[PDB]
Parts: C-alpha cells; sequence; structure tokens
C-alpha cells in the first residue's frame, strides 16, 4: 500500500535510496525529474536492481497522436503503467488506452491533483473527468490525499473494484490513515527520500499503515 | 520574440538519425525548432544539447509541464540545463504550478510559453471553457509567450485580445490537423508545423511551400508594422 515517488535527480542517489527502502515497497513511481536527468534507461535499471513494478508519472497531456508516441516509448522502455491527465479530453485519454491495451500495460487517470492550484480549474472538472474514465473503461486512478472528502467522492464514481492511488502524503500534508480509507495505496516521495534515514522513514509509514 | 519566416518546426520523429537529417534539410528556412517528448524519451535529453551544437536554432521544449509546483521546478531546471531556450507549460493545473516554472525561467534567463487552448477535438471538453481564464492568469503572472490553436481562429482572436500585441503567440495545428495559416497569422506571430514537413517525401520542399504560402499573405517583417496590422485584424474580427 506504499508506492515510492522517486524524484531524486541523479542516478547514484536514486538507486541508493530506493535500495535502502526496497523491503518496504514493491512499486516505484518514476517521473520526469529522474528521467530527464538520467534517461529512460533508468527504468530498465530499476527493474533489474529491484524487481519492482514501475509507474511512469509523465502526466501525459498532449494531442492524441503525440500521446500515442509518448506511451509507446514509455512502455518500450519497460514501464508497467503511465499516469495520464484527463483535462485534455477523451480522445487524448483513449490514445493512451489504445497503446496500453496493445502492450498489456496500464493507464492511470489523474482526476484531481493534490496541490493548492488544483482548486482553480481541475477540481471543478474532476467528477466529470472521473466519469469519463469510467465510460472509457479506465480501471486505475489517481486522486488527492490532501482532500479526503474529494477522494471519497472519486471512490463513489469509480466503484470499489477500480484501483486508486494517492499522492500528497507527508510533505503536502495528506494523512496516510484517512487517505487509505478510500485509496488502495499512497504515494510518498520527499518524506522518505529527503530523510537522512530513508529506511527508517519508510518503516515509520508502514507502521502507521499496519496500525 | 521574432521567429524566422514565422515557421517553427515540430520535430517529433523518434530517432536521432532521422530527426537530425530532416532538421538539416529544413534549417535554411527556420531559426526555431520545437522538440517534445516523442524525440526526448526515445533519444534522451542529450538530444537537445546535440541540436544546439549542430544547428544555430532556438529550441523550444514542448513538455506540456503539468505537475505540482515542486516537480515543475525540477522539470524546468533540468530542461534549461540541457540547453532549451524555452519550455511549454500547461495552465490547467493552476497559478502556483505556472509560477514555479516562471521562477526557474527568470533565474536561468530562459522563457516560458503558456499553453492556453489546445488544437485537437478533445480540447472542447474541458480546456476550451477554461482557456480565457488561463490566458488572463498568464497576463496576471507576467507571462509573455503563449500557445493557441490554429484550428479555431475565432478562439485565437479572443486569446490575442486578452494577451495583447506585446506578447508572442505561436500556433500548432497547421497541416495534419487542417488549420489555416492565413486566418491563423491574422492573430498569431508564428505557426508550428510537424507532420506536413517531417513526413513529406521531401521535407525541404514541404517547408519551402509553406513559406511561400506565408509570404503570399504579405505580413510585415517589421515588428511595429505587424503590430498595427494585427491590431486592425483584431478590430475587424471584433467589429
Ligand atoms: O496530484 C498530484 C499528482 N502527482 N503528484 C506527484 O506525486 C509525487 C508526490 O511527492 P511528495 O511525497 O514528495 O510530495 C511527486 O512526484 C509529484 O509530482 C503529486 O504530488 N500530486
Ligand atoms: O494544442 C496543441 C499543443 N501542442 N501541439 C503539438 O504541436 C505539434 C503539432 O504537430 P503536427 O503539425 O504534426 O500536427 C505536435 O508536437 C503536438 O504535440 C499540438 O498539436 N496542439
Amino acid at each position: 500500500r506504499l508506492i515510492l515517488a522517486m524524484d531524486l535527480m541523479n542516478r547514484d542517489d536514486a538507486l541508493r535510496v530506493t535500495g535502502e527502502v526496497r523491503e518496504y515497497i514493491d512499486t516505484v513511481k518514476i517521473g520526469y525529474p529522474l528521467v530527464l536527468s538520467e534517461g529512460m534507461d533508468i527504468i530498465a535499471e530499476f527493474r533489474k536492481r529491484f524487481g519492482c513494478r514501475i509507474i511512469a508519472d509523465f502526466k501525459v497531456a498532449d494531442i492524441p497522436e503525440t500521446n500515442e508516441k509518448i506511451c509507446r516509448a514509455t512502455f518500450k522502455a519497460g514501464a508497467d503503467a503511465i499516469i495520464v491527465h484527463g483535462f485534455p479530453g477523451a480522445d487524448s485519454v483513449r490514445a493512451c488506452l489504445n497503446v496500453a491495451e496493445e502492450m498489456g500495460r496500464e493507464v492511470f487517470l489523474l482526476t484531481e491533483m493534490s496541490h493548492p492550484g488544483a482548486e482553480m480549474f481541475i477540481q471543478g472538472a474532476a467528477d466529470e473527468i472521473a466519469r469519463m474514465g469510467v465510460d472509457l473503461g479506465v480501471k486505475n486512478y489517481v486522486g488527492p490525499s490532501t482532500r479526503p472528502e474529494r477522494l471519497s467522492r472519486l471512490r463513489e464514481i469509480i466503484g470499489q473494484d477500480s484501483f486508486l492511488i494517492s499522492p500528497g502524503v507527508g510533505a503536502q500534508g495528506g494523512d496516510p490513515g484517512e487517505t487509505l480509507r478510500f485509496a488502495d495505496a499512497i504515494i510518498v516521495g520527499r518524506s522518505i527520500y529527503l530523510a537522512d534515514n530513508p529506511a527508517a522513514a519508510a518503516a515509520g509509514i508502514i507502521e502507521s499503515i499496519k496500525d
């Protein structure tokens, strides 16, 4: 139920920290901070070193044709799943779903974001974006740990069978406990990777989850 | 900003050899190339530094930045360090996310382009209804470079009205998506073209033909003269 957001930007530190918390997590979310600094080959390296599943948090948000290319390149690099924005509309999400279905991979639809700015435009479109996901056959979603009430509303729309993961825990102030009342797993980055003892930080979170 | 021939190449080929060959075939016609994730994820960010060493062209990184503030800052820093002159950012995630990009660009002496409304059909679902507010947010934040759709010139004129003539506006959707350069360049300062050039049997010939079509529009090269021309185009559009 704990996914590591590995946003360190150099290979040595990213590999070291992930290795230190490997016993506590089996899925690592890798985004552009690490990929743009070290290359897409870092995904294969993580899989070789840790045997973990990799979610590419690329916030895909282009036209359909470009989205297809991004998804193909990301799955060829070995990612198990990719995070896609829904605000650009249904055709753009469908382009990602088509490639994921062809390659046996997964699309996670980001319905509402966790930061303050999310309230400006995303929040008002969130329920509609989630219903669009349901209509498109999306089974994996991302929602905000910082707004438990919004997270419960999202869970209502997507149903109990869909998988929901949630960022914003720790640094952004979301609570592991309340978040896991609705989400299947929480994403944690800085609270673990900025710590002098990341293993102890991750163990602490796991403790809270067990409890 | 002023781009040679008002034409920006969208280089979305996915392998280095072809990307460098096609850009080399058309470089005499442009001074600005837009590089996005199809090429960067396939060949690495080092491809930007390679283009900067190989050609005397400005590089706009079309990364559609759309994350939380802290992650946006990291993305922008890595992108500018790699050599990009500018980066394209989404406004839908909010003002704090755009401000994070502007702060890094200011610190590093680079530029941010704010994407206000997209060119594809799906843009009508959520983005179009937020676009004017996103453009006003850009004005409030001091953004001076914008991206708007060639596929909806009426929407592009409204965007120009909001951002004013002292902001730079570029527009994709010409060629493959059917946008009209003429109506588009009544409002935008430059058009972005990808597939119509890079999938052509002769990219140089395709680029040269588009440039002839742009010259047929008789758009002044002189900044003040095109500012007056654009003011009249907008006044006519709103009259
Ligand atoms: O709504 C969202 C979507 N994605 N992320 C991402 O999830 C991670 C959360 O990291 P943190 O624990 O360090 O805040 C980062 O990679 C960030 O880009 C959010 O924080 N909020
Ligand atoms: O609203 C937008 C924003 N960006 N792009 C991008 O501009 C280019 C247009 O390419 P094309 O001429 O091949 O359609 C591609 O890189 C695409 O991702 C659009 O097409 N529409």
